[PDB]
């Protein structure tokens, strides 16, 4: 057009009304914690996590205008690079005090992923800091997590932030009562130039987890449905169950739930699910 891409002009004139429509928030906005809670919940329930476009190795674009177009106009799903900075920018323009910070994810195997390639938001309301994550595949807090000591209960689970080996670390309490890290972060405000490297990291990576795989998930009231390849984790009310998905018929059943209200994405997701199952036999 006439407005240069990535200019402050471009991001400033994004039509946030359509964004709020896209996430199913049709009320009034203020800067109370209660408004922030409702916005977070709306995003989480309305937007599935998905990486379908990267199944090839095609990188996501990073600009706010490009993220906006994919999420709002094409009604695609979300992830850390394409959802979280855009949401942070929406909150900033709606008047919240917001900080985008880098994070490193804890593997199910029991070590850290090599790269600090996750991102979190910290929102400051009435002198307190609150964590928000609208770009995470697996189970994390679905209500803003306070940056304070001690267990915080949410939908039958307990989360906490605690300082561990030099880093504020978000953990989740297991059925035993053991705590397992979800991710740690650094309180270092990021702009686009600071996290751009993530794209080249995954281009350069051998066997990137975000390429050649089927990864999608959807928050539901009191839990979350997570599909990782041929496995489904059903998190619900403090309990998680697992199911090995045996047929494309059963995979499609589950993808229709994860992508409820996003039925235009199902056939591509099913195709991607089969391609990835086959490409590991």
């Amino acid at each position: 057009g006439l407005v240069p891409r990535g200019s402050h002009m471009e991001t400033e004139s994004l039509p946030w009304r359509e964004y709020l429509e896209r996430i199913g928030y049709q009320g009034l906005l203020n800067n109370s914690l209660e408004c922030l809670r409702e916005l977070y919940t709306a995003h989480l329930r309305s937007v599935p996590y998905e990486m379908l476009d990267s199944f090839d190795g095609t990188p996501p674009v990073l600009g706010h205008a490009e993220s906006f177009a994919k999420l709002v106009h094409r009604r695609r799903g979300g992830n850390c690079l394409e959802s979280t900075p855009l949401f942070g920018e929406f909150l900033r323009q709606a008047g919240f005090e917001v900080r985008l910070v880098p994070a490193q994810i804890w593997k199910v195997s029991g070590e850290w992923w090599d790269a600090w390639d996750h991102l979190l938001l910290i929102v400051t309301v009435d002198g307190e800091d609150w964590l928000l994550d609208v770009g995470f595949l697996m189970l994390t807090f679905a209500e803003p997590l306070k940056v304070a000591e001690g267990p915080q209960e949410q939908s039958g689970w307990r989360f906490r932030v605690a300082e561990e080996e030099g880093f504020p670390t978000v953990s989740h309490q297991g059925p035993d009562g053991t705590w397992t890290a979800v991710y740690r972060y650094r309180d270092e405000p990021q702009q686009r130039a600071d996290y751009e490297w993530i794209i080249d990291f995954h281009k350069s990576a051998e066997d990137s987890p975000l390429v050649g795989t089927l990864l999608c998930s959807r928050n539901v009231p009191d839990g979350k449905l997570i599909m990782i390849g041929e496995n489904l984790l059903h998190a619900r009310n403090g309990r998680v169950s697992a199911e090995f998905i045996e047929t494309t018929s059963r995979a499609e059943e589950l993808l229709r739930v994860i992508f409820a209200g996003h039925e235009h994405m199902v056939e591509s997701a099913v195709r991607t699910w089969e391609k990835a199952r086959a490409d590991r036999s």
